[PDB]
């Protein structure tokens, strides 16, 4: 089978010497991989999930062998509970091959064509070149592997029965699924954008050459409901969006973010849009909305994490040191276990309130001096194809990306506090990080003139090359404001969906209406400034809620962390 050539990762080869770090990065090839071919896992939820669930496996592995002093493994060995019962190592004591087998087993048992006979509806839908793809991947990580990967090993035979319990714990095998979810037409309701009113697919994923069938895309409208969540202690919600049920009388701010969504998320030549040359790029930069080669959200928040983690390292020594791993260990399981829970309650408050995103905001808006019935969003980027930008499949309200990014760095921030810097908690730390490059502006990936082809390197391939553009960040407070504005500029979240308009938009005399510069664009306070402290109300429940993304990622790591990573009562499960 021709393995897909992929471009080269912006990243000191010397980071893939450790063997945390290792079975990090096969974790993010593989997310790169299914979403270029059409595999398993695919979307920011549930590719979000597939890397929790890898890196605690991980963790319970290493640390079983390795005992920590600080805290304990996720699951006990001395549980009653049979599904929450952790394996003993009876002598085996080689953590490199326990990680191994804990990481080769869990990405086999995700990634590999159901052989268990659950298949139909769950993954019907993908084709075998998909999974042969995925396959080359996991054969060859086997051979890159710092230190060799022994299978005969009875460390290694430990950790793959770490990754069953896990594995059987925490898959959800439908929660994709679509089926049965209609939108409901009207004012502030979600339904099919404008410019991806229905796709073609093929009838059969073997044969991607006719007949082809029509096709309306929902994003896991139920998982975020049903779905097992990993560490989170109680459930979250937030306020009711500006329009809707207790703030529906919010009508100034409704009206004046359909301003601010015109002028800094239009498409680049139109005469409406104020965005910024700057902007743009800072717009583009934290997209991975699930393009060729480069695959989604959470798979560059672990790219940032990765230059984090090894810029602040305690030692050295990246191959030979037990400080190191498991440093690396604690942290990744950390941050992407909230990852995954921001991920479940981001696409839970999504399809509760399923309100629209900007692009059809604005074009049925119904009013003369409001709307704009042919407005085009800049959208995010289709990136290494030759299709349009486009919006997302799934409402508005809150940003996936401002949640799963409130999360991330909140968590960074809790992890790294009193060691690189001291802050307190809820204000700007000081965890700089410099030279990061995002795949979308790497001067390799482009917007190509034709279909992509998967048997040539991207280079060898017509279009527009993005800019490469190298950046320095201050600190994980600034990271994570820039990523959720991001989506204001691409235009497919309103302002706040990634936080209160009165926590990041510099306020005017007018109540709910913000500053614009001379050129009419937005104005948006200074990142030390900003403290995420505007709550509102929910028609269902009593008592002051998160507005947006951001505040609901940050409160989600708060809790996973000061719970010290405990998994979620069985009592509070769906
Ligand atoms: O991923 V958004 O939900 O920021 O489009």
């Amino acid at each position: 089978v021709t393995p897909i050539p992929l471009p080269k990762i912006d990243e000191p080869e010397e980071y893939n010497t450790n063997y945390i770090l290792f079975w990090n990065h096969v974790g993010l090839e593989l997310n790169r991989v299914t979403h270029t071919v059409g595999g398993p896992l695919t979307g920011p939820p549930l590719s979000a999930r597939a890397l929790g669930m890898l890196h605690l496996a991980i963790h319970d592995a290493y640390f079983s062998i390795c005992p920590p002093t600080d805290f304990t493994t996720f699951l006990s060995p001395d549980t009653e509970n049979a599904a929450y019962r952790l394996p003993s190592p009876n002598g085996a004591n080689d953590a490199r091959q326990a990680v191994a087998g804990a990481a080769l087993k869990m990405l086999s048992s995700l990634y590999m064509k159901p052989v268990e006979q659950p298949n139909p509806n769950p993954g019907a839908n993908i084709s075998d070149n998909a999974y042969a793809q995925l396959g080359l991947v996991l054969d060859r990580s086997v051979l890159e592997a710092p230190g060799g990967v022994d299978r005969e090993s009875a460390s290694f035979m430990f950790g793959e029965d770490v990754a069953d319990v896990f594995f059987a714990l925490l898959n959800d095998p439908r929660g994709a699924s679509q089926e049965g979810y209609h939108p409901t037409p009207g004012r502030y309701k979600f339904d099919d954008e404008p410019t991806h009113p229905v796709v073609l697919i093929p009838v059969d994923p073997n044969n991607p050459n006719g007949p082809k069938m029509p096709f309306r895309q929902y994003h896991a409208p139920f998982y975020g409901k049903t779905t097992k969540r990993f560490a989170t202690q109680s459930e979250h919600f937030l306020a009711d969006p500006p329009g809707l049920r207790s703030n529906a009388d919010e009508t100034a701010e409704y009206d004046d973010a359909v301003r601010v969504a015109i002028a800094m998320g239009g498409a680049q030549a139109l005469n409406s849009t104020k965005r910024s040359p700057w902007q743009t790029a800072q717009g583009l930069y934290w997209a991975y909305d699930g393009s060729n080669l480069i695959g989604t959200p959470p798979r560059f928040y672990n790219q940032i994490v990765r230059r984090i983690a090894v810029t602040y390292k305690k030692e050295e020594d990246l191959a030979n040191s037990e400080v190191n791993n498991a440093d690396f260990a604690r942290l990744f399981a950390l941050v992407d276990v909230a990852c995954t829970d921001a991920g479940i309650f981001s696409w839970k408050e999504k399809w509760e309130f399923e309100f629209w995103r900007p692009l059809s905001g604005v074009r049925d808006d119904g009013r003369p001096d409001h709307g704009d019935p042919f407005w085009l969003t800049l959208g995010a980027p289709a990136t290494n194809t030759n299709d349009i930008p486009f919006k997302p499949p799934f409402p508005a309200y809150p940003s996936g990306h401002a949640t799963f990014g409130g999360a991330v760095f909140q968590m960074v921030r809790r992890y790294y506090n009193g060691r690189v810097g001291t802050w307190k908690d809820d204000e700007p730390d000081n965890i700089a990080i410099d030279m990061m490059i995002s795949e979308e502006l790497n001067g390799v990936n482009r917007d190509l003139r034709q279909p992509y082809d998967p048997t040539a390197p991207i280079e060898d391939q017509p279009g527009i090359v993005r800019t490469r553009i190298v950046r320095h960040f201050d600190s994980a407070w600034e990271l994570m404001f820039e990523n959720a504005i991001s989506r204001i500029f691409l235009g497919v979240h309103w302002r706040f969906d990634a936080a209160a308009a009165r926590d990041i938009l510099i306020p005017t005399t007018t109540k709910d209406v913000y500053a614009v510069d001379n050129n009419g664009a937005t104005v948006f306070q200074n990142v030390e400034d900003i403290r995420y402290t505007t709550r509102g109300t929910r028609e269902d429940e009593e008592g002051l809620f998160p507005i947006g993304g951001v505040p609901l990622g940050i409160e989600i790591a708060d809790e996973i962390f000061n719970n010290g990573l405990k998994p979620t009562p069985p009592e509070i499960q769906p």
